[PDB]
């Protein structure tokens, strides 16, 4: 049953499970996806939204790190920022172009 429930390809959002509570991350997986946006999943570095749920500068930019790790060394990192873009884009019901504020890495 629309076991991808991306919807709208291209703007990749993976979101940090470890660092993510599953309320906050159940509400806005089944709107991004009622909305426009592709919910990416699994270790891919496909993705080029990267939010996470109460995470600092460095404490997002450790995991980037962590995330390059798993990819092959020669990957385009996605763009590491806040949850704080998404939370917005879903109001607009479109992907907000993202500042340099969300980008806070």
């Amino acid at each position: 049953g629309t076991p991808p429930s991306t919807r709208f390809p291209g703007v990749a959002i993976y979101l940090v499970e470890p660092r993510m509570g599953r309320s906050r991350r159940a509400f806005l997986t089944g709107l991004a996806r009622s909305k426009g946006f592709r919910v990416l999943d699994a270790c891919s570095s496909e993705a080029t939204h990267v939010v996470m749920e109460e995470t600092s500068a460095e404490e997002a930019v450790s995991w980037q790190e962590r995330r390059m790790a798993a990819a092959p060394p020669g990957c385009t990192p996605p763009a590491l920022l806040d949850i704080s873009w998404l939370t917005e884009s879903l109001g607009a019901g479109q992907p907000v172009p993202v500042e340099c504020r969300h980008r806070l890495e």
